[PDB]
This record gives structure tokens, C-alpha cells and sequence, in this order.
């Protein structure tokens, strides 16, 4: 990765504008709705201006410029960005239907980019380099991450699994690329110490974490990952005549939390942010007490 000057940040926010741009073109009908792009990048414009302001001189802007998160953050909002401006010209008019795989590209990129921002918020708080005293939320994940890596604040994902097969085997590379997709939030083939504390927060406890995970987020109809309080609701009403009908899912607005959504027995549907127990541990309860019996509308329940 090139250092990450003044010049190489400015070259990744005019990038930036040419992506808002594109999406503001009026036959792609954007939804405002998370992640939502046309807020996400100038809000991310914003907080590497601040970023920057803080660095305000040369010896300053040296030490950013050769940190090694920084380094990989610019490098990698940059081929972000220009990851989305290709699926433009490539796309043509399929980047107005809808429903079309490249629609469905640009959303996965809005995620990733939804995910960058909360990433350097949490590592440039009020832009001032943190990551070396990032506080990961749990004790016993947070002594894996020390251990092995220290007080680093990114690892390449090679080296994090090298790692973590010592704690937790995995064998399977179809394994190996789902934890991968679901650990690496930003797409950029680095684990984050951001995105360890996500995954360790959703999947505890850390003592069985690639079980949690395999249970809750591989082998479970009920999973819907990243959806918003009204996607949810939306999808649940073809189950509403099913009482005991739930997903959960994830907000990317709220990272590192679980909600879930139900039919009632009256045919309402509601949702509840399940706190201070494992995620896998309120399906249990939620189960024995008659309220979640049907994962996505399905027959089949997973039991733990
Ligand atoms: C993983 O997801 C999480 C995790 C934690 C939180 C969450 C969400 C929802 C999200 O991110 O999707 O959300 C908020 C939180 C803190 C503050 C906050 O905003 C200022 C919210 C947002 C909120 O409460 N919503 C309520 C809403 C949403 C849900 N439900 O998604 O499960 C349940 C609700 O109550 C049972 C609820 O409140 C409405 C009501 O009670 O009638 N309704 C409608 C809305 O339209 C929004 C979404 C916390 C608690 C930190
Ligand atoms: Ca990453
Ligand atoms: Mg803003």
C-alpha cells in the first residue's frame, strides 16, 4: 500500500464524488434506507477531512501517512470506489433494474461501505488515532487478540486464521470463506481489531465461537443478516396467518447486535433486540416458550 499523504487521501475523496454522482442519476430510484451510499460517502468525506485536521503538520501528517491501518483504509476505500465506478460502466442500463445482479452488487458495496465508516469512527475517534487502545468488549476474546497479535490494529486475514486454527481448527474452505465473509465486514482481506470485537460480540462466547457461529450464521433458516426494522417487518407479513414465524438478523446501523422479528398468535408482527444472552440462548428461551417455532416460515427449527 502507498503512504496515505495529503495527495493520496484527496485522489480517494474524488473517487468518492464521482461514485455520489453515479448514484444520483434519477432512473436508479435509490431508496433512502440503510446503508444508504448518497449519505454513507459524504459522511466518510467528512470524518477523513477531520482526520486530517487533526495531523496538522508535517511530522504529524508523517505518522499518518505511514500507519498501518491508515495505509490500508485508504488503499482500500480507493478500490472500493473504484470497484463501484467499474460496475457502473460495465452495468449500463441493468444498474436501473431493480432486481438485476448488478443492483445487487452496488448494495453489497453500499454494505461495505457502510461498514468502512463505522470501522475508522471507531478507530479514528474524533479523528485521532485509537487503534492501538481499542477496548475489545469481550475479556476472553480480547486475551486471543492481545496474545497473538498485540496491540496491532490489523492483520491480514492469512495471519488471523493461522491463528485462530490454533484456538478453533477449520478445515473446510468453504469454512474458511464463509467465517471470511462474515469476520471481514469491509471486504479488504484484513481483519480489523473493529471487526474481531463485531465478530466476537455477535458469536460469543468465545469458548465455542466457531460453533455459535456454524449454529447461528451457516446451518439456521431463521438467518437473514444485514436488514432493516422495515425489511424485516416486510418479510415476515407473507408468514403473518403462521404465528411463531421469526428471523433474525443484523443492523448496519447498530454493529455487533442481534434482533429478532416474530409473528404473534394474533398475526401481528413484532421485534425485540434480545440483551445481556448469547443470541443462540434467546432462540432457546424465545423457543420454549412458544414464540419462535418456525425459522423464515420453515418446519424445521435447529436446536443447540
Ligand atoms: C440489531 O438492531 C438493533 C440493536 C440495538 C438497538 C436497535 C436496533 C434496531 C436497528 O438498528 O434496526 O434499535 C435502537 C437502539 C437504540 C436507539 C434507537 O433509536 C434512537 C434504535 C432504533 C429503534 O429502536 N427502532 C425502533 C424499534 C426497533 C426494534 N427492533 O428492531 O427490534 C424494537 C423496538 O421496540 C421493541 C423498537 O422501538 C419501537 C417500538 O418500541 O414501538 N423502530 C420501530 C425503528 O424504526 C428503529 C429501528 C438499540 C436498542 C441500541
Ligand atoms: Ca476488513
Ligand atoms: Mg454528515
Amino acid at each position: 500500500q502507498a503512504a496515505a499523504d495529503r495527495r493520496t487521501v484527496e485522489k480517494t475523496w474524488k473517487l468518492m464524488d464521482k461514485v455520489v454522482r453515479l448514484c444520483q442519476n434519477p432512473k436508479l430510484q435509490l431508496k433512502n434506507s440503510p446503508p444508504y451510499i448518497l449519505d454513507i460517502l459524504p459522511d466518510t468525506y467528512q470524518h477523513l477531512r477531520l482526520i486530517l485536521s487533526r495531523y496538522d503538520d508535517n511530522q504529524k501528517l508523517a505518522q499518518l501517512s505511514e500507519n498501518e491501518y491508515f495505509k490500508i483504509y485508504i488503499d482500500s476505500l480507493m478500490k472500493k470506489s473504484k470497484r463501484a465506478i467499474r460496475l457502473f460502466k460495465e452495468g449500463k442500463e441493468r444498474m436501473y433494474e431493480e432486481n438485476s445482479q448488478d443492483r445487487r452488487n452496488l448494495t453489497k458495496l453500499s454494505l461495505i461501505f457502510s461498514h468502512m465508516l463505522a470501522e475508522i469512527k471507531a478507530i479514528f475517534p474524533n479523528g485521532q488515532f485509537q487503534g492501538d487502545n481499542f477496548r475489545i468488549t469481550k475479556a476472553d476474546a480480547a486475551e486471543f487478540w492481545r496474545k497473538f497479535f498485540g496491540d496491532k490494529t490489523i492483520v491480514p486475514w492469512k495471519v488471523f486464521r493461522q491463528c485462530l486454527h490454533e484456538v478453533h481448527q477449520i478445515s473446510s474452505g468453504l469454512e474458511a470463506m464463509a467465517l471470511k465473509s462474515t469476520i471481514d465486514l469491509t471486504c479488504n482481506d484484513y481483519i480489523s481489531v473493529f471487526e474481531f470485537d463485531i465478530f466476537t460480540r455477535l458469536f460469543q462466547p468465545w469458548g465455542s465461537i466457531l460453533r455459535n457461529w456454524n449454529f447461528l450464521a451457516v446451518t439456521h433458516p431463521g438467518y437473514m443478516a444485514f436488514l432493516t426494522y422495515d425489511e424485516v417487518k416486510a418479510r415476515l407479513q407473507k408468514y403473518s396467518t403462521k404465528p411463531g414465524s421469526y428471523i433474525f438478523r443484523l443492523s448496519c446501523t447498530r454493529l455487533g447486535q442481534w434482533a429478532i422479528g416474530y409473528v404473534t398468535g394474533d398475526g401481528n408482527i413484532l421485534q425485540t433486540i434480545p440483551h445481556n444472552k448469547p443470541l443462540f440462548q434467546a432462540l432457546i428461551d424465545g423457543s420454549r416458550e412458544g414464540f419462535y417455532l418456525y425459522p423464515d416460515g420453515r418446519s424445521y427449527n435447529p436446536d443447540l
